[PDB]
């Protein structure tokens, strides 16, 4: 039903909006094939209506009218929401959760069936550059997985992974953007420290990060090869790299991923 | 100094390396100009010849002929070779031709002395020109006009973003946008290593690392927000992200990156 | 639970220490209360008696009489003494009287158990109550009404700013706003020492340090800007400010402050 | 050198930037000056024009006319531009006019040489002038009178606190009160980040951070106590505050701040 399927969003937050916008913009879905439900927030109703999507008055009606249901409510609220909708969550409907930290075992127990996909996107869904990972429930089919890959492909990239990896993933793709935000600010501060105007420094920092990551994503090269490509003999770049290595830069980043992943596990 | 005709100028590349090829490809692909308006010269490199010919560009046998036939000349030879190349061409570098250098570390004062005139623009692109995401900066010689600058904006816009700055900033720029990609390549590797340390398969860890960095930078470039606001947006109370961020801070992560920029900039100054 | 009369309620302080004095002075100075509407009890301390009497407040001879005559009772005895004080008063702590605790580290669950009812508000002020610049947070007991909260907001608004938070945040609040002033006192002394190290006279260095900190915090409070944006506003290219900031970052200054808040919060939990 | 009429002097701003605006607003708001006694000149810049006009101040078309019409002339152009601005105005800078520079890093010796006379006061305000909480210091040229100084005390008192110091201290003052606000902006962000690390919501953490810093500085400015005494006042035995302080001390927090001031001061001297 991939071509004509109806998608329903339970939870009308930013992630749902990003998905909806991405799918419409990429032609995966038309707005008439999407529904959401909102209560008592005007800004959010307007967000969906302004892209041509119908906002219904209840979660129940969104589920009834949807082949695929995406849950994006706050993780702490999800169990009760799925609970309440359970009679309507028939096995013919593919359920998807984007809730951070909620395992597949639990999603399946709450819904009462295993036709469930978990996707963990990250913050960059907003600009269509999410790093997402999906895990499949016990009854999710290969076709269900392709549908979801096509849907989340509209907001970034998507990879498959076993549910047991999702803590670590959270420490890397989930939390990693913050590490890069710090890097970007620090690079701009560095520019300014070196005598650059602040606006130029920040512009350059952000676009430098973007370009390097683009090289990494497109080049097919190991990052060490990419580093080798730009480190001319005795040049400026190696001088900067050397400072990084003196400080144990790589290990600091390893430490951040490990700590975030451990925190993820502790938070359950 | 006659204005360069914006819609019909011809472009000549002296130096037929990867940056030239990126600029030429980009400019043709983006419709800035058609291959028939572009010339390069290549001496006994049939591989580089094929690269230019295969996008519809005429390869001439001499630098001299490229310059004669061109309103705008882009010099992308290795920096160490640029002086002699400009001195040899000098009689042909008349003031009606806009000259551009992409050579790293060569200051405008020198370009102008070598050429004998001031109708010269300097651009410093970076390695991401290969994927059309360069961070470039341009500085204007004493006779380069606003219209010259715009012509160059539109040309280097094809390989990434381009900003203007005074030539005196170019050492610091070199340390930030020129060198910065290597800092990010390290960061990507380290993030991947970290993923693996936390139990992730390597291919997934590397895929996620690169795309996480790409996404965050895309947020920074598009959101209109300060990076501190972006960080605040993703750091939930007592959550995983703030745990990771705290580790960064404990270690002085920001100051490490500042140190790298400052060092690279200082090296740039040293190298002249 | 009868509403407390917003314009005419009487306020009683059990515990006549500095915080009580600051609240009383603040409320009188701001016109929230007149001194005739405030009572306290002081057993053998003519110094504290003088402090209250000198601002027009009646000092009674027993806690019991303060409670009987008061609609709102503020407990500000030392935290280790509070349980026994509340237990002794319990027969008088009828549900028509709003109880307030400013005791550090005593949770709402305990306050309510001791008093035998839930018409209780907990506040954690900080030391700057003495100059009307407290950072205070309040948490509501299970029977405290919105009107009770507003009454307390107004009262603690007389000595600084007051925010509302769930009692589960109070360890962390204790580590930040409760303990934070000491971190800033260190910072002020260190800034002054740094001024002197740079050649300034001591009185000027200390004056400048305090006022620099005051001014910056005032900018932070009033500007509506993120602190990163504020920092960007003052860091001129290659200038003195960024030189100083770079030193902070090399040393992991930010992480150190994060560590102090975390440690203090952890200690608060430990002492629970 | 005729005395500047204390109650009726006219004030002229050469440079219409943010600092000039803060001074003008402050002096008007505080009743030191009426807007009709203030002039500025804005050339080719309407946003600045609106800022001054919207507080009742006449914007003239030339620096020359501002100088002619003013008893006191405040120079607040970018430091790099000040020399040429003063040289151009020099014929109009008669010894009956009190000259004032707020330019960072420009020494009195230079101001006096450029103007050709010594009836000059230098002030170094800081960024908190925007909120009336500048830390400012003044130094007197060789012909500035005590009455000139008092006039400038009153004028800069309207945007914060103002002290007097010998010109030789100004590099250190620049590293402390000029640059210091950035150190505190970092501190505020870090304290907020720490609160989030400890489980606080971001908005509360930032609000608490800022107000904690404000309060502590207010305690320092008003209490008449040494910062060490203030620290002792809030460090209860084995309590949360001393646990946080201990973490700061383990990390050498005070030394880090000293380093920042020293580095900023050294940079100031370096920049001349
Ligand atoms: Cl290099
Ligand atoms: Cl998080
Ligand atoms: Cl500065
Ligand atoms: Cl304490």
């Amino acid at each position: 039903p991939a071509d004509s399927y109806t998608l329903g969003f339970i939870g009308a937050g930013k992630m749902a909006e990003s998905i909806a916008k991405g799918a419409v913009r990429s032609g995966v879905l038309s707005p008439s094939r999407i529904k959401t439900a909102i209560h008592s927030n005007p800004a959010r109703r307007t967000a969906f209506e302004s892209i041509g999507i119908t906002v219904l008055s209840s979660n129940d009606d969104v589920v009834r009218d949807s082949n695929v249901v995406v849950f994006s409510v706050k993780p702490q609220l999800l169990k009760d929401v799925v609970l309440k909708l359970k009679p309507l969550l028939t096995k013919d409907k593919l359920l998807v959760s984007v809730a951070a930290g909620i395992k597949m075992k639990d999603l399946q127990e709450w819904a009462g069936h295993e036709r469930f996909i978990r996707v963990m996107p990250n913050t960059a869904a907003t600009v269509g550059e999410a790093a997402s990972v999906m895990s499949l429930g016990g009854a999710a089919t290969e076709e269900d997985a392709n549908l979801i890959s096509q849907l989340f492909g509209s907001i970034g990239k998507i990879w498959k992974a076993d549910d047991k990896y999702f803590d670590a993933i959270t420490g890397l793709s989930g939390s990693g953007p913050a590490y890069i935000y710090l890097a970007i600010e620090a690079l701009a501060d560095g520019g300014v420290a070196a005598g650059l105007p602040r606006d130029l420094a920040l512009s350059l920092a952000s676009q430098t990060v973007l370009g390097a990551a683009s090289m990494a994503t497109q080049s097919g090269k190991h990052p060490g090869q990419l580093k080798d490509d730009v480190t001319s003999p005795g040049g400026t770049t190696i001088a900067g790299v050397h400072e990084l290595e003196k400080a144990g830069f790589r290990g600091i980043l390893m430490n951040a991923v490990v700590a975030a992943a451990k925190r993820s596990q502790e938070l359950s």
